[PDB]
């Protein structure tokens, strides 16, 4: 109830944000990168557990959602981290990248998908409160199977609340009702792009390094046991 | 101007809908399927040329948009065609499929992504006017590169108009302002799913039949010359 209310929901999400992850280095890009994800994934699962109502869904649903959405959530965080640095990607404190470093490959393709989309978010002037709500939407909207009898009723309620909070945030800008709808529409259309980049990253990842998708699956098990 | 107005824009789109395509048969599924797309693509390009303002964009933009969005537009049409037939996919008049025919493979995965998403549109009670506006959004939102000096100003104007028409359509249902936003949000979140299915179909398609993506590219050239 209360916890799912716009002002509160948004401040609960703020405290649930994952920490800075240091890669901690003593196929090097891809070595750096896969070790990073392994690290980031642990925190991702913690983050999800702090989203009001998520742990009360079915574990059959929790596991489905985290499995399908991990790369879009790590990419959404990445764009938010690089949003002010045109030309770069800020993967972590000691791991920043130039586009011309994405020349050594296949990675260059993905690199430009993430710079472009990020530039789009810059132009829209993505607010923190907006960022927090969209990343939560990405997790809850990541699959359709899990919302095809109570956990479903629950999943929708919890997804509708987040959409309510975003709408709320936007209404506070003091813009016109038409601007509101145009902004809500521009924001959610951008998720289609996010998913695209995710699909490509996932693709690149099987054509190959650390067992990110393995261990995660493993983390998913312990998460159940 | 006028042509981009909600009631009119929606009736212009109605007359621009492609015809019934008969496959016309005298790797058979995939033979049927690739021949079908070759056929459907010709009409797709005609359809796009009837969307007010599209031919006045740069050809550098026209070609980018059709190239990136062809499979999502053929899948969006497919779901609309099967929306009332649970368990099937209605690819064309003489080409209907059962899920258990999608067992002979890899195609089964995709098959369930398209049944699920379609079921979602059923539950939402997707209206014709709504269908017409979303399919146009899919084409105009298909890439971000082309909207990263006039053709861009133009592209946004033309995408904003379509979003205006959809919003208009939804406001006519006589539902509550909160229902409006929740419905607009539910509709555009579904595009993320559409793109997902597209990405998978595209994937399946290179791992392989008719040169769909070749000839299309070819059609793209003639389209310029
Ligand atoms: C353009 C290269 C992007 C690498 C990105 C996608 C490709 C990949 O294999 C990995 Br493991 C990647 C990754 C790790 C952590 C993170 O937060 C985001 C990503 C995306
Ligand atoms: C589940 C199988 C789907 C086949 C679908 C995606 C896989 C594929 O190779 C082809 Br050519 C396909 C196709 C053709 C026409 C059309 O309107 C839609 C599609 C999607």
């Amino acid at each position: 109830l209360d916890a799912l209310s716009p002002e509160q929901l948004v401040l609960t999400l703020l405290e649930a944000e994952p920490p800075h992850v240091l890669i901690s280095r003593p196929a090097s890009m891809m070595m750096s990168l896969t070790k990073l994800a392994d690290k980031e994934l642990v925190h991702m699962i913690s983050w999800a557990k702090k989203i009001p109502g998520f742990v009360e869904l079915s574990l059959f649903d929790q596991v489905r959602l985290l499995e399908s959405c991990w790369m879009e959530v790590l990419m959404m965080g990445l764009m938010w981290r690089s949003i002010d640095h045109p030309g770069k990607l800020i993967f972590a404190p000691d791991l920043v990248l130039d586009r011309d470093e994405g020349k050594c490959e296949g990675i260059l393709e993905i690199f430009d998908m993430l710079l472009a989309t990020t530039s789009r978010f810059r132009e829209l002037k993505l607010q923190h409160k907006e960022y927090l709500c969209v990343k939560a939407m990405i997790l809850l909207n990541s699959s359709m199977y899990p919302l095809v009898a109570d956990s479903s009723r629950k999943l929708a309620h919890l997804l509708n609340a987040v959409t309510d909070a975003l709408v709320w945030v936007i209404a506070k800008s003091g813009i016109s009702s038409q601007q509101q709808s145009m902004r809500l529409a521009n924001l959610l259309m951008l998720l289609s792009h996010v998913r695209h980049a995710s699909n490509k990253g996932m693709e690149h990842l099987l054509n190959m390094v650390v067992p990110v998708y393995d261990l995660l699956l493993e983390m998913l098990n312990a998460h159940v046991l």
